[PDB]
């Protein structure tokens, strides 16, 4: 590589290059208007083509960081707007790059992106496809400035694919808004996992990260040897150290090295990787991360022969403890893709705890011969809740199931704000939908994925304005004990029933004109506020107050003079409901 830009432009192509340079600049300079970044992109691009044409041409010998910082420092509004960022420009490059990273603000005071009417978007899409898309790519990019750029680009192409389909359609909103909802969900889910991988590495350490990674890579490449899994977990640990630090260009260099490696040693890693390795430079790593489990080898020995019965277990443990526990977790994991990653680490921590007592003890082989019995119950805890909650989701719909949860959690933690309880109850139910459609074989890894990002979001909102110490306990616990902690919460026996507020239980005639989505949030808020007023109420009592409410609405949204009904029946509903509690 005589020219780094020339090469990236060859490996990426003009279109991909422009998009990535835009995303890159919208991530450092988050307050400049769209049309200034377009001028910048086109000048960086005009210059890249100079180097493609002639590797020896003026300025083509320079580093990507060096060229990037230079173009950043040409902006004249820079001092007046960003201030301290401008002071970086005084430095020489190795120090200067580090300075632009220190002054990258996650979430500035930027207004929420309004979704326009479907009609507005489709007309816009048709009339100038490109500038419609880059303008929206520039908006997401300035708001989520630590969102790895190629993944952001990958989402972009799926928005483009949603409009191409749904603007030439029968009914646009019913086509498009679900596509856009599924995408928004994944963009929010993906942004949470990057945040979470990085918070995990810092708050818990290199050791629990590798543990997590070994469990993971072994479930997915079960035919690979442990030496090979080690090698991948080493390089992945470097990858995330670096990608957390924020240097887009060095983060991208590492992931691609990893994908180049994995595709060459494909033979000795996984059969299900042929497709991902035919894909071009940009997509490779992203694709490999999404790869399916390889099938495990047919008849695989039970583990007690080497980790429980055999002598020289302690003599193997003591030699190198973490590598032997690694040996273990690999072996356990590759036999059990139906387990959550955290289940497997709960087990490996259990085997650790015993080998500590029993290898320092009078008789080793005897003290720990029944260690596998400790597993049995640990395994059944998450399996039972999935048996039980997907039983309940099947009886009631998605929506009525959300209301079971909302009553459950409001009783466990009644101090939490109402919009928050309503929101997480609704997501838990959505997890219900996506995960209960999988068979027992796949349910626990499904939940692990969705619960971890629902639970991370929960602990952030709590960090900001705390509310319960029991919730603070669950959020300042190991990653392995996060979900059992939430699960171990009991109905708050201390909670003082809150003051009845009349207004809270008054319904006007507008809840007939609302959407199904809005109606549900209105009613759901009233259920929370009801469980907060009468915590000590039975499933039959609350089923009765609920059904009285079902008839009351149905009676008033199907009669002449809807409004006087809603205040006259309303008087009656409240008094009768007061009395039955
Ligand atoms: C990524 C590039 C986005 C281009 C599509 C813009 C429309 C999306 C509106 C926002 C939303 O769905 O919440
Ligand atoms: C490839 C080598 C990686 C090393 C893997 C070590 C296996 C560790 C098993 C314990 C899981 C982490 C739980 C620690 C909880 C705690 O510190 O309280
Ligand atoms: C003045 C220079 C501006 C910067 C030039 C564009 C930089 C884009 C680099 C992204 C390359 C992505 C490499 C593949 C890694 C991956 O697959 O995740
Ligand atoms: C799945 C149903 C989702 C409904 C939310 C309430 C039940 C959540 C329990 C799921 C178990 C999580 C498994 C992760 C673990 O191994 O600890
Ligand atoms: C701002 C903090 C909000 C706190 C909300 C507390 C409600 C608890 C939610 C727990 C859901 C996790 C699944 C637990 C499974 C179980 O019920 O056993
Ligand atoms: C004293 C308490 C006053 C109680 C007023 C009645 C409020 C109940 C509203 C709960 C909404 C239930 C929705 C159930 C459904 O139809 O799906």
């Amino acid at each position: 590589h005589k020219s780094e830009v020339a090469h990236r432009f060859k490996d990426l192509g003009e279109e991909n290059f422009k998009a990535l340079v835009l995303i890159a600049f919208a991530q450092y300079l988050q307050q400049c208007p769209f049309e200034d970044h377009v001028k910048l992109v086109n000048e960086v691009t005009e210059f890249a083509k100079t180097c493609v044409a002639d590797e020896s041409a003026e300025n083509c010998d320079k580093s990507l960081h060096t060229l990037f910082g230079d173009k950043l420092c040409t902006v004249a509004t820079l001092r007046e707007t960003y201030g301290e960022m401008a002071d970086c420009c005084a430095k020489q490059e190795p120090e200067r790059n580090e300075c632009f990273l220190q002054h990258k603000d996650d979430n500035p005071n930027l207004p929420r992106l309004v979704r326009p009417e479907v009609d507005v978007m489709c007309t816009a899409f048709h009339d100038n496809e490109e500038t419609f898309l880059k303008k929206y790519l520039y908006e997401i990019a300035r708001r989520h400035p630590y969102f790895y750029a190629p993944e952001l680009l990958f989402f972009a192409k799926r928005y483009k694919a949603a409009f191409t389909e749904c603007c030439q359609a029968a009914d646009k909103a019913a086509c498009l808004l679900p596509k856009l909802d599924e995408l928004r969900d994944e963009g929010k889910a993906s942004s949470a996992k990057q945040r979470l991988k990085c918070a995990s590495l810092q708050k818990f350490g290199e050791r629990a990260f590798k543990a997590w990674a070994v469990a993971r890579l072994s479930q997915r490449f079960p035919k690979a040897e442990f030496a090979e899994v080690s090698k991948l977990v080493t390089d992945l640990t470097k990858v995330h150290t670096e990608c957390c630090h924020g240097d887009l260009l060095e983060c991208a260099d590492d992931r691609a090295d990893l994908a180049k490696y994995i595709c060459e040693n494909q033979d000795s890693i996984s059969s299900k990787l042929k497709e991902c390795c035919e894909k071009p430079l940009l997509e490779k790593s992203h694709c490999i991360a999404e790869v399916e489990n390889d099938e495990m080898p047919a008849d695989l020995p039970s583990l007690a022969a080497d980790f429980v019965e055999s002598k020289d277990v302690c003599k193997n443990y003591a030699e190198a403890k973490d590598v032997f526990l690694g040996m273990f977790l690999y072996e356990y994991a590759r036999r059990h893709p139906d387990y959550s990653v955290v289940l497997l680490l709960r087990l490996a921590k259990t085997y650790e705890t015993t080998l500590e007592k029993c290898c320092a003890a009078a008789d080793p082989h005897e003290c720990y011969a029944k260690v596998f019995d400790e597993f049995k119950p640990l395994v059944e805890e998450p399996q039972n809740l999935i048996k039980q909650n997907c039983e309940l989701f099947e009886q009631l719909g998605e929506y009525k199931f959300q209301n079971a949860l909302l009553v459950r959690y409001t009783k466990k933690v009644p101090q939490v704000s109402t919009p928050t309880l309503v929101e997480v109850s609704r997501n838990l139910g959505k997890v219900g939908s996506k995960c209960c459609k999988h068979p027992e074989a796949k349910r626990m890894p499904c939940a692990e994925d969705y619960l971890s990002v629902v639970l991370n979001q929960l602990c952030v909102l709590h960090e900001k304005t705390p509310v319960s110490d029991r919730v603070t306990k669950c959020c300042t616990e190991s990653l392995v004990n996060r979900r059992p902690c939430f699960s171990a919460l009991e109905v708050d026996e201390t909670y003082v029933p809150k003051e009845f507020n009349a207004e809270t239980f008054t319904f006007h005639a507008d809840i007939c004109t609302l959407s199904e989505k809005e109606r549900q949030i209105k009613k759901q808020t009233a259920l929370v506020e009801l469980v907060k007023h009468k915590p000590k109420a039975t499933k039959e009592q609350l089923k009765a107050v609920m059904d009285d409410f079902a008839a009351f609405v149905e009676k008033c949204c199907k009669a002449d003079d809807k409004e006087t009904c809603f205040a006259e029946e309303g008087k009656k509903l409240v008094a009768a409901s007061q009395a039955a509690l």
